[PDB]
């Protein structure tokens, strides 16, 4: 017999005690339970429980068996957790996987020491074999695969492995690539600016008494022509520094115009900038609460007695209309597969793939501090690898089911995340709604499924849902919270000698701190199948056009429909004014129309709109990342295409992402596409905003039209 | 003295929850949630003990109660969510004694005509300055109640202000030119008229219709057309749809197309009937209420409180956290939000002096005679506030809702009590804000909105309007949109058909022989914000890329252009959702010396296709008429008499009493007490999805603190 509530809260469970009814109400996930002391029997999500040793009350502390837990919460009542026994052709690498593809590899006679993995990932069987097992139960008669990328030194090399039969596929050196910054790059850099008497100089004329308070961030230097005096044959990173001052906090003080550049082969500094002398933002910011008491609260809870409407079969997720595929990727984390509608018995496809492409956040400002930074997240910093564990009720409701997730670090060792996903479902106002006069009224309400996925990079923390509408509507979210980049600056206030040009490029949002302006862009990988693999890509442009049937109208509300052939056309800015459509000209649903969804790549945001790049068409950044500056994108399917940013955009000199893939212009017509949406921020900060960011949201959507033959949520009929 | 608990209960409107596992029976009724046990003499209300003398009761597996369970619980004072109000608030709504009041005075007036109606019965506007002096310093205002009565002498508009404190006449003024608005009764006319006319009923006759009782006819108001639809301008009309009622509860799909008649009102007789093409009414049996389908099984989903809310309210006064606001209710635009202040470390700053629907309009795209007329004010013509749809509790709002009633004055000066009117409610809005830094302890905090919840359904469209209140100082005001779509009946019954092209010029065949007529959803919303006080100025902020001159690798910069816009007609623009616009406090400062101020957003999406301004060419009437349709921003000079932004009396207008007119002095906006206009809406190009029944669709709208505050809001108490 152990204590009730130690064991219970150590197993991440929740533990209520309602004195007036002597009953204890334990929630963890799926299961919610119920039991009194003494009581031969409990309740699990509404179904009794045959107890062995009932709960034991002494002194007033509850006590039970030390089989309870697993007797209970895996005893099977709790349905929200279902046995796979044939393995989905899509789940992402085991730990087991990872630890046999990375032997392999180190087998070969070419494998040198010391190299780091920059990503091991599973190498899928094809895209057809993969859509007859979720709709045929067709086994895939394949082995499993692994992409295996690594990085010697600063030379990347791409190997596949074959998993079943343990053996090397192949080994491909990539010449010219640059890889991604890994973990231990961070205390690298730390380290050698640690040891540099040269920059502990320069940090001392700044006003810093003690380097020692001294905290680096590793930074992509992007790609100038050679502009910025940097070698594109050297693996580098540039150095923006702060002073540690004990408030938890170190990105409240800046040492501006102070940039170091780091040669990670060399392990040394081999260029140290100097601006003019700002002194060092002094003033402690705690964000943790420390110095802070949050006003008492009355309790909310959002329970689901009876268990979830929804299953979690290894990864295969089934709720209500709607089955998908849900793996992790330690790039782009989360992914979306196998998508499909169940329409009234019937399974049909919705989308493939569908996951995060790569995003960038590029600030605005001229300075040597901050002429280069264009953070590529996803791309250069690895969003899965980083994933922040969900904080159980505040990051996700108290009704989510937080998942955990693995992948492999940086030198090939399994890395299982905890609370790397969680998924819940909400209420989310009325679904449809009807009082006709004088007459009983008629209201559903919706019901939105919800997979949240949290990354934090650097300074910046940022949330991404996947909302499933009951009514095959897909809602994709972003909001962006975590603390701001900011620029030190001698102006205390707005009416200070240099304010006006303190503020030049950035908002004072605090005394001597300038939340720089920048810009964040989200793109987003879509393949999505309407109702088959065949679709083309329809524009429905709302007119006004002159009235020519008589009568008082001068005009009348018209649609300019046409097709869009071809990549480049695809390739466009959004006018949410206008529909564009993923058409299937091969099916149509009752009314003769045919079957398709509707893109929305901008449907909401919090903070201004990115209608595009803030930068000319003339700045590296802009030629390397040209997916920027359109909204909707479409191209023709292909496995090794999958991000925005291109596959190694670490100091790239050209586009090889979207500018890449949509290159050949080719033909779009009923023929297998993919669609990219980016969306994106232009932050103007504000005082509201410091020391930390109330999460900034922005929405899009993707919605059912002509799919079905009338509303989806009905139901079937008598 | 006993009752069985279950039927009792569940007519008090509260909800029962049976635990035969630990015998335990759970109620919940708005803000009180309730724990009792079979014979025990104690129950638990909002976490406290309540003495039973009369346990609960179980009989045979019957639970009962005293006839006075329900007042002893529920009424026991342990549920703290309504507060007694000491002293009136100066805004708050007629009561149903002044409503009877002020119908007496203006009956018992030497011109008061027999048989006039009441179109609107509200409250006269005391001095903003004294309603601030109240609401901030608890100064009584000192100025009677007076009562605006607003009436119909058969179609003459008669305006009357009543001094309630003296039980005086003030004046009565006869309204020349003004139509009135739709009221209650004419839908009754218009139908006994259709029922009466011979002509009428052959008319239907021979486009199929065999039994003329199973039509169903709709009144809409015709607007204006310089003469060119052949209608007075003097008469009081009103056109009429009609549609044949074949018992499936949904009359709108069953269209008898291309037949109108136009009403006259105060002849009570079919002063025209206009004929179109005839076409087979679409007979097919479309509920949308579920008798035809089969109910799927849902696992239940409880948001709860158990020890009550963290809002109060008292009288009409609602405090949550440190937003304190007065929420009352008008028959025309419905809820008013007012005296909006939030609190400040101590201290309560100006925010928003009332802000409530401005009005709205639904205007078709269909050239033809049944729908070239359709350009619908809603609120104006209908009154929204009258047409408010109860609450159906847990479905039009969150199991967590307290449900508010509101009284109004009906059509005939009658007081009328909607149950339900308003919902309340706080919700999980995911964190407010995240930080992980790597190695770190995590900080996170959840996000909390209070929400304002109302449903307005006219005719066969349902809006609901949300009114957020952040913790962290942000105001959102969604609209959502459902219902049933007005269709047009068509020969088509898929796109195959011959005349399926001409049968969709104008919208998508949503059904066979149906197709639902594209239109637009154009609501705008009278915000009179005081960005912590009074005068304030409109400033603009445009983010733009600029030549680098810096110096270094780049050729560019993100730069602002900042500027002040000083009237009236320059803030009346379109809205760049890529730029900022800001109402700012010109005599107040944050800590950085930065003007306090609040960005406006009319556009934060939506989930229909955006109305990018009114889909009219500029030549039409309905364009003219109506100003507002157009821009999405509008900043005018406060003016307790401009509330609307398709004027007060809408009706058969022939020219702009909205905005077009408040702005038409192109007034200076510098420093002095603004009115902010936010006009948002919607392009409806319908699919098969929203048919029978239309899944709500929503637009958002955003108001955000613009260094009004130093820090993030949120933080929390300061210990130093
Ligand atoms: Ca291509
Ligand atoms: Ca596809
Ligand atoms: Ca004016
Ligand atoms: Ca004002
Ligand atoms: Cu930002
Ligand atoms: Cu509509």
């Amino acid at each position: 017999m152990v204590p009730m509530d130690k064991t219970l809260k150590e197993f991440g469970a929740d533990v209520q005690w309602d004195d007036y009814a002597q009953l204890f109400t334990l929630i963890k996930d799926g299961a919610y339970v119920k039991v009194k002391p003494g009581a031969q029997t409990a309740i699990v999500n509404g179904q009794p429980l045959a107890l062995q040793v009932p709960v034991v009350m002494k002194d007033n502390k509850a006590w039970v068996s030390d089989t309870f837990i697993n007797d209970v919460f895996q005893s099977g009542l709790d349905q929200t957790f279902q046995v796979e026994k044939r393995p989905h052709p899509l789940n992402a690498l085991t730990a087991d996987e990872i630890k046999q593809a990375v032997e392999i590899v180190k087998a070969s006679a070419d494998f040198k020491p010391n190299t780091r993995f920059t990503e091991i990932s599973l190498l899928p069987p094809d895209k057809e074999a993969v859509w007859a097992f979720a709709l045929e139960n067709k086994p895939v008669d394949q082995p499993r695969k692994a992409d295996v990328i690594m990085l010697d030194g600063k030379h990347i090399i791409e190997a596949v492995v074959d998993l079943q039969n343990n053996k090397l596929l192949s080994w491909q050196p990539i010449k010219d690539a640059h890889g991604m910054v890994l973990l231990d790059d961070f205390a690298s850099v730390q380290n050698i600016i640690n040891n540099s008497e040269e920059f502990a100089a320069a940090v001392k004329k700044r006003g810093i008494t003690d380097a020692k308070k001294v905290i680096t961030t590793p930074l992509t230097v992007g790609y100038f022509d050679g502009k910025d005096g940097l070698k594109q044959d050297a693996r580098l990173l540039k150095v923006i520094s702060y002073l540690d001052v004990g408030d938890g906090n170190y990105w409240a003080h800046p040492i501006e115009n102070l940039v170091a550049v780091v040669d990670l082969e060399q392990k040394k500094i081999v260029k140290i900038e100097e601006g003019p002398v700002v002194p060092v933002p002094m003033t402690a910011r705690p964000f943790d609460g420390r110095d802070r008491v949050a006003p008492a609260v009355k309790p909310m809870q959002i329970i689901e007695p009876e268990g979830k409407n929804y299953t979690i079969t290894g990864d295969m997720i089934h709720w209500r209309n709607w089955d998908f595929h849900l793996s992790m990727n330690s790039r782009v984390g989360p992914m979306i597969s196998t998508v499909t509608y169940n329409d009234n018995g019937t399974k049909r496809k919705v989308m493939y793939e569908g996951s995060l492409g790569g995003m960038i956040v590029p600030y605005g400002d001229p300075d040597i501090g901050w002429y280069f930074k264009a953070y590529l997240d996803s791309g250069d910093y690895g969003m899965g690898t980083l994933t922040s564990p969900i904080a159980r009720g505040k990051d996700a409701p108290s009704n989510a089911v937080l998942l955990n997730e693995t992948i492999a670090d940086y030198t090939g060792v399994p890395m299982e995340i905890p609370r790397a996903i969680a998924v819940f479902e909400r209420y989310a106002g009325p679904e449809y709604k009807h009082q006709e006069m004088g007459q009983p009224n008629v209201s559903t309400e919706r019901r939105e499924l919800v997979v949240r996925w949290i990354s934090t990079v650097g300074n910046y923390d940022y949330i991404f849902d996947w909302i499933f509408h009951e009514n095959g509507t897909i809602g994709i979210d972003a909001g962006a919270t975590g603390i701001e980049a900011v620029k030190g600056v001698k102006a205390k206030t707005m009416h200070d000698e240099t304010a006006k040009d303190d503020t030049r490029y950035g908002t004072l949002i605090d005394h001597n701190i300038v939340g720089t302006t920048h810009q964040h862009i989200y793109n987003f990988r879509l393949d999505l199948d309407v109702d088959g693999e065949n679709n083309s890509l329809v524009a429905m442009d709302p007119v006004v056009k002159p009235n020519t049937a008589g009568g008082p109208r001068t005009s009348t509300m018209q649609v300019n429909q046409y097709n869009i052939g071809n990549e480049q056309d695809a390739a466009q800015k959004f006018d949410p004014g206008t529909i564009r459509l993923l058409s299937n000209p091969n099916k149509e649903n009752r009314m003769g129309n045919p079957v398709s969804y509707q893109i929305i790549p901008y449907a909401g945001g919090t903070h201004p709109v990115a209608k595009g790049a803030q930068f000319a068409p003339d700045e590296w950044i802009y030629h390397r990342l040209s997916f920027m500056d359109k909204q909707l994108w479409v191209t023709r399917y292909h496995p090794g295409e999958r991000f925005p940013e291109g596959k190694y955009p670490n100091r790239s000199t050209h586009d090889t992402g979207l500018g890449q893939y949509s290159k050949d212009n080719e033909s779009l017509d009923n023929t297998d596409a993919v669609v990219w949406m980016t969306t994106g921020t232009t932050h103007v900060a504000r005082a509201e905003e410091w020391p930390i960011m109330p999460t900034e949201w922005v929405h899009t959507l993707l919605k059912p039209w002509n799919f079905f033959d009338e509303t989806p949520t009905l139901g079937a009929l008598k």
